[PDB]
């Protein structure tokens, strides 16, 4: 399903492409089919990309698919009321797929994660947790500069709680800049 | 708009494909929840007063309402299931309609409420064993006829759980009263109420 | 096996974990495999559950409720080819669906569009569909034989062109009285038709 | 108004009452009609209200993450037709993706095969992409000026036979020099091809 659906989307047929995805989603179920089929051709595509294979324009039009099916699921999960969690990445920090990752696990789990988007300002995220009272504050790291380039305990006091996790963050930065860590999006639900 | 025409047609000549293509483009338009108001229940209540009229037969009927049903519970299994005490979702005994139940059980969880949908027609004894064993916050009941709530003694719905709630075609509040259940009319105020 | 750790799951009405469970059975033994080592283990076992004592009618429900689910969408993935259609259903009296909808799955499998009707259509009104919609075949699933013992000599004999019978209601003597052809195994069913 | 409605559920974190809102809009006013009526008008009040220190940044990114989701829904609505694409994407450093996302949806709603791409695609990649596709067109949507500004003279030209620009970073003499060109209008893309 992996390759099929690669090819199918590098071969610009769309409906093709929907149709494998969705073989995916009936046989492993939501969950499965994003660590069966989305982050494997995710990852794939940036392999691919690194070793000169395919250009960025093909990498754009399959990252653009996925997080549009991915969106679905995301909408289609419950959105219940309450204090929300909100979820994005540090300033900088561009990948949006892992927070909508977290925040499609949170919901599922029956918490009302707002996903903002990527790369907002701190101040102004505290602003708006502040002002909503979320209860906590999720964080994506994919790359490691946008976390670097934070101060000291930067995100120490964005909300009650701050998770930090992705492939761009560890243990001593998050301790580093004032957040708990995070390994497992199904160990961010079991937190809260 | 003719999504429901049209759909109700693909039905009728075995064209699976193009009802679900149908469907899925109401769920795009209207939402989950809109599709199921502007989409499903509409064309169940035609293929009902069509059987009624003598126009189709119940294998039609059938054919249409178990494609729906399938529909409905793909976006039941999609919405969250949250941890904490259950809610459970069935039918009266004698009752064997079951997508209310279904929809009422779709609006909870799609609101973080985790409605245990259990198929239909439940006998109360075993309702309030489940309610008990699982420590469930609460029960729902869908009544699409009357005649399964009028066979019922008074107070038999009272104490299956701490909340019990009765709606449907089939209910109304003084037959709830009667029961012992609290009457809900939408199923946007069970989520509430809960 | 995951047998247990499935229907301990769903006892303790936990979905997520049930669910996870059928799915590493489908990941690990495929969609035929966790279809005869999973659920129809895990239905036979909660009937015989139900039949001791064990469990409560609203158990059974919510594991049924939940196998069918999964099934549905296993239908549904082995996707519905172009053709004359085969209509899958249950006798009069009938309710038992599960049966129905695994031979419509192992049809649809070896490429044949089997429409499930969902279960218990009356017989004229099953001939009728199968005529307008020019079905090559019914399949009926027939899990009680009391529904079978109602129906006249010949009664199956000519709802289309070809009529198969077969679950653990059903027999070779019985689908001869009835005038259908009688079938053992699922995976047999598309090369009979053929 | 619904817009007033919609932005205020969007600033409180009523995600539900924003979908049902944006629902009702597109009941009424249809799919080209709500993006008329509804979609613009709050994504460009949001600008405004950030630009006068009104609401931070993390309200303008939910209210815009919201409304893209409802696009790319719109854009699913519509189809994919079968035939060579048109590939829509946005410059080089160009961030804003909704009028790239416009521009598929009209032609989408045409019966061009549009492939939305998401935005700011570095021009070699792109051309290879339309390359390798047999793209018969590309559309690019700029928003800022100064991603065109920052290109070569004639960057635009060749990436297909036909190549389109419009935005509201985007004017006639700045296509002339990229060698693209120039569109105003959404509806008359399709037209033009
Ligand atoms: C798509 C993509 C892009 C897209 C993203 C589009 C979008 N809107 O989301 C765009 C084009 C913007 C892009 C740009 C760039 N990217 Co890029 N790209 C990717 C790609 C192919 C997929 C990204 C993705 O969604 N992955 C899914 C991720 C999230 O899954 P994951 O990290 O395995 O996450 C798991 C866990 O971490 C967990 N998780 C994730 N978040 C969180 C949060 C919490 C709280 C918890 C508990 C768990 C959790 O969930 C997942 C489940 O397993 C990856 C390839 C890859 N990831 O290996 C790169 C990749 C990340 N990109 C890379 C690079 C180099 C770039 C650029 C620098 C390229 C450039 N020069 O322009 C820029 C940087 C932009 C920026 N400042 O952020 C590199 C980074 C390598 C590194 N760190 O050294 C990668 C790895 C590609 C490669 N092989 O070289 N990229
Ligand atoms: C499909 C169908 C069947 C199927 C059901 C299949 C299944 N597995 O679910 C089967 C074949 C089993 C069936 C059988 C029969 N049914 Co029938 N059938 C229908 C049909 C076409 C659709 C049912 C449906 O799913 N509707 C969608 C429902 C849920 O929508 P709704 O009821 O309007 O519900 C809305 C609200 O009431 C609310 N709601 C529902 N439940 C709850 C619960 C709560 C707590 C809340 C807040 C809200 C709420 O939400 C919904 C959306 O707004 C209807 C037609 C119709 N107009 O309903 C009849 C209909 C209900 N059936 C009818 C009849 C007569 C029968 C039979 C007696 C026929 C027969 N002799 O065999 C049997 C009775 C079986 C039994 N119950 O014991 C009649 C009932 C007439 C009456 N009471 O006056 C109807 C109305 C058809 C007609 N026009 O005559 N039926
Ligand atoms: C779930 C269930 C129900 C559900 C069904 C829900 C639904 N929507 O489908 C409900 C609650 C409705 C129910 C009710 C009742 N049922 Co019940 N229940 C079951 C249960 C637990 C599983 C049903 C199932 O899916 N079985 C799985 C089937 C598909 O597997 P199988 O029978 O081994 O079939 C094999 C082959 O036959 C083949 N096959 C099946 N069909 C076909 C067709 C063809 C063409 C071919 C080639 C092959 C084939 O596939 C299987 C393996 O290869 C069974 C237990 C069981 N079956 O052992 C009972 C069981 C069938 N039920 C039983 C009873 C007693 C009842 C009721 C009378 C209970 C009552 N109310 O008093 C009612 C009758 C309803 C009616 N039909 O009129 C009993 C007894 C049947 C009997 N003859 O003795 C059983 C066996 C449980 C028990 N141990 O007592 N039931
Ligand atoms: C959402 C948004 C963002 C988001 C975008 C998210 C996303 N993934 O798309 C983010 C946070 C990334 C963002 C960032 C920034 N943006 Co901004 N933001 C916006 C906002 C509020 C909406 C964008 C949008 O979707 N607009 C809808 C567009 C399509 O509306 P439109 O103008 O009516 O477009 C029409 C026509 O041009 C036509 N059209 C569009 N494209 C095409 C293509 C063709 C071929 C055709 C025929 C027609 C056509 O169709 C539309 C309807 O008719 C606007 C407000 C605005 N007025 O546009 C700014 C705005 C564009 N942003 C602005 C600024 C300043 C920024 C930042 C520099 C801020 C910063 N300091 O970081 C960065 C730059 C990032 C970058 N490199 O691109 C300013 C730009 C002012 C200027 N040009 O000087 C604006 C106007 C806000 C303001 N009032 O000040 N932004
Ligand atoms: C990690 C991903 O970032 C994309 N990528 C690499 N360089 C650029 C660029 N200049 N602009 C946009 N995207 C880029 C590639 O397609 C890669 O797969
Ligand atoms: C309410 C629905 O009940 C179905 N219906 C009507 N009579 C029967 C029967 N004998 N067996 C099964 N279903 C029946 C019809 O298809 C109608 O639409
Ligand atoms: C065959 C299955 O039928 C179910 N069953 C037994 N009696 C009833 C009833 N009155 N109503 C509904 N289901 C019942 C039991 O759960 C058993 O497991
Ligand atoms: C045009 C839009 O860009 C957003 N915006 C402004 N500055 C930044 C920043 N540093 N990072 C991210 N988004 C920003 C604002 O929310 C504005 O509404």
């Amino acid at each position: 399903l992996g390759t099929g659906l690669l090819e199918a989307l590098l071969r610009g047929d769309l409906a093709g492409a929907e149709a494998l995805f969705r073989r995916g989603l009936r046989f492993w179920g939501p969950e499965g089919v994003l660590e069966h089929l989305l982050l494997p051709v995710l990852r794939e595509v940036g392999e691919a990309w690194a070793r000169g294979e395919i250009g960025v324009a093909e990498e754009h039009l399959a990252s653009t698919f996925l997080r549009a099916r991915l969106q679905e699921l995301l909408d289609l999960a419950g959105f219940p009321p309450g204090p929300p969690v909100l979820v994005t990445t540090p300033p900088g920090e561009r990948h949006e797929i892992g927070a909508m990752l977290a925040a499609y696990h949170l919901r599922r789990k029956g918490v009302p994660a707002l996903y903002l988007g990527p790369d907002t300002p701190l101040p102004d995220l505290r602003a708006l947790a502040r002002r909503l009272g979320a209860g906590a504050v999720v964080l994506s790291a994919v790359l490691s500069e946008p976390l670097r380039a934070l101060p000291d305990g930067a995100l120490k006091d964005l909300a009650p709680r701050v998770f930090l996790g992705g492939q761009g963050a560890g243990p001593e930065e998050a301790r580093r800049l004032g957040a708990e860590y995070m390994e497992d999006l199904k160990g961010l639900a079991e937190a809260l």
